[PDB]
């Protein structure tokens, strides 16, 4: 597995999106240039992510995530898988 632990505050968040089959596999997406983690680095787009800031993502839609992490204050830990499928 893998971490991500980022600020989400600043007055333009990193900008991230995320998209999954009809599974709600939750499949990282788009990453806009900077921020924080398309500075990254230790990301990579496609990867599923199966919990973020504790939150159990492999069930609710990835929108209820999304909002889910701006909802903590703004350090948030997602939970990702190597890209060696």
């Amino acid at each position: 597995v893998r971490l991500i632990q980022f600020e989400k505050v600043t007055e333009e968040p990193m900008g991230i999106t995320l998209k999954l089959n009809e599974k709600q596999s939750c499949t990282v997406a788009r990453i806009l240039h900077g921020g924080m983690i398309h500075r990254q680095g230790s990301l990579h787009v496609g990867d599923e992510i199966l919990e973020i800031n504790g939150t159990n993502v492999t069930n609710h839609s990835v929108d209820q995530l999304q909002k889910a992490m701006k909802e903590t204050k703004g350090m948030i830990s997602l939970k990702v898988i190597p890209n060696q499928q």
